[PDB]
């Protein structure tokens, strides 16, 4: 691997690690606010993002490199509502998608076919994730003005996926 | 929960998170240095310490508190050998054990019987952990001290549960 | 057992008996008020509290003592709403928790390790119960302004646990 | 078969093809508007109408004729709401029913007993379809003023049939 | 998705729909001309091309777009023989392959990695399709060229998957 | 397929064939020098390389081309040691990967998306091969300084894969 | 093992290697010429001949000798027809049988009973092969003079042995 790709892969790995902690932190907000269903969904998603991290970690070791875990910023933040919380998760999922595309673009420019091939898994996964997170925001749109609505959506999130 | 208890528990949760990343980082060193067995073993241990973190996370939420994930310092470091690496892991396990004891002591003083009860799981696990890592350092001192031996020990670590 | 511990255990046994009858009485209020789901949940909880009573009864006989069932005050009371009813159950569950902690504190001061050990079961159980009863109050908060909300929560309670 | 019947059967086949595409197009509107449940129901119904087409296609070939697929008009249209969308599907299902009756009437006048016999399947199927599509409009009537209502109906449609 | 991508994909979706109807129409010619085996084979292929259409339809919806089904020209045409018919199908398959390549090229240029990834399924399938239809034209040139042979080839097509 | 691509693909096919016979020849050296485990491993790998050759052969014929097997130079060579041998195999695996990348680049440049898609299987496989062969070299460096060490590694080779 | 037997065994091994590639190449011609059935049959025979090579390679190593793979000339050639191609395969198989007899004869004269014993498998196999290839030519002469016949024979070969 070229130094540029090694570092970009390492940075993405750190981004996935951060994202995992962000969702875990978000779930706590949900629980503290009575949305146990949303909390559970996010916990599940924190675990999923960790998987994304590991896969990158493994790719770096397979290719004879040393993955480096950098300083991690606190994911702690305050949210005004469950809608705002989920809107941010959606915005975040999009940043991840952009980072993957820039990674794929760099792989292609550097003629690194093996890494481009490795990234395909992420490209497919992100398409699915964005769809999923969009729906949630949409549902919140349909029935999110009321606690009974909130109560119902929350119930949905508990098994969503 | 008493404010003081909340803080100590949150601190412990963060220490476990750090500890999980520390072991993930140590396995990378092992892979890079050709010790796939030791690498696989530390990876498994990284996952386990993560469960220790989650257990604390949940306790805080169950008790109506908001766990807070703080900034995590990079666990990146250099090691002169496999022996020095495992020496550091044993010492780090001993630190965790000590922190658990201080928390148990604080729970007792504060007559917080529910938290003290909750901690007993960690006390027992810590006992098992220390013994395990001690055995590893022992084998290294014995069979190790010379290449060929490292091959067999690493081979052992691969499956050591 | 020291006389102090014998009596404290006996009093706790009577408290658990009273609590069982209180929840049974509460379920009647629910049924009389159309909340068959909440009624069912409370009936189930009355039976559970009885178990707590029996376990204490058995501990006293195992140790060669004579458990004594005292006068029981009527648990009858009138409630303004289902929310008030559940708020009282939550307050009651908390009193029970406090009584257990005072019991554990007395056991520790009297160096009665066997009884402290026996109480651990209760300490764990109460942590679970408080959590459970908190959630209900929380749900009532999310969707409890409407009969449709009430109708939905009631439906939940019918299987909760 | 008499020329008149051949052509009427061919036209009906084309009508069924168009209807299939219409429902597919409608499902897209539903999805684009967040009604994934209604979208799924319509997709399923697009596939069903295709079956109706094939059965007619086969009858024409069995009888030694050449079915002809004509120009198909775009089924694209804009709808103001989900209620309007379903009202149109109901009106459309009715047109199909009328076309089948005119087909049965022509078969009878032409003393084409074999085709009248063949149409019986469609006559029965349409009775079922109209009923089904009426209910949906009815349900939309009961609980379709609110997003929570919409949210609930949509949930129903996802498995309706 | 870039507006240009949206348009090309929508166009491709419409081409597949047309292609599905084209094969359905060709099977009719086969039935009428006594080639039941070739008819059954094209029918199966009509259904398959339809799935290609749906896959594109969904992609557009998953990405928050509104797929639009345009007017479909009649696929009706005359053929001088079974050989000429299958020659036309092979050529039509080659056209589809070309269109897929142009779309893949557009996705690359536009750095649309998710769409390019999505198209790989079509690229592979197209490879299988072309080979299949090529084999058919081969057999026809060989065994065909004379009645009796047509009986056996048609017999073959009946089950050719 | 373009002329350049055909030629390049044909060259790669011949390279795989040679690579296969090279590993075959190498296992003999191993057998002759008493390393039955390493011999076994290489024989398996000669077969594997041969499958890579077959897959290319097929692609060429599927696309209507005539694969051409060219003269094959004798792979016979002398090796100083077992590790010298494996170093060679590693270098060779690397060359194959480079050639596969050049082929993927050529496909890109020629907008041959079908061929690019086809090559993806090789790209992923090579990633696995390099990892594997790299591991062997590492194991050899850790415990290959003694007859006893070589003895264990060889034993490990016999069942690797 | 006498040097003369070693040279003769080594020669046969290479001949079998060449034979395998010859059939592989012949299978390509068949493919290019529409005879997918014959191509498949020849593909299967190339693999089979490869095993004849491996068996020789192993005997040489079992006997503490070093098999040597020599340069393999390109097996590429032109064939005017399927008939001529198969006629060449038969002649080639005959050539093989003859070289096996000479080897058996050489083993006898040199009182090399172990090798004579080992060769018996080849003797038995060759008898089978010849019979097989002979039948193919026979069938071709019976029905092979019409594309209809060719088509039928090709279908047969697709599964033959």
């Amino acid at each position: 691997l070229k130094p540029e790709m090694i570092e970009k892969l390492n940075e993405q790995m750190n981004l996935e690690l951060y994202s995992s902690l962000l969702y875990q932190q978000m779930s706590a907000w949900c629980s503290y606010h009575t949305f146990e269903g949303a909390a559970a969904f996010l916990r599940r998603h924190a675990q999923e993002e960790m998987t994304h991290m590991q896969r990158l970690f493994d790719y770096l070791t397979d290719t004879g490199n040393l993955p480096r875990i950098n300083t991690v910023e606190s994911p702690f933040a305050e949210y005004s509502s469950l809608d705002e919380l989920f809107q941010e998760t959606y915005k975040h999922e999009q940043l991840i998608t952009q980072k993957i595309n820039e990674l794929a673009h760099a792989a292609m420019t550097n003629q690194d076919y093996p890494t481009f091939n490795f990234l395909q898994w992420y490209v497919s996964e992100q398409h699915e994730e964005e769809k999923l997170f969009k729906s949630i925001i949409d549902k919140l749109s349909l029935a999110g003005k009321s606690g009974e609505g909130l109560y119902f959506i929350d119930k949905e999130l508990s098994t969503l996926d």
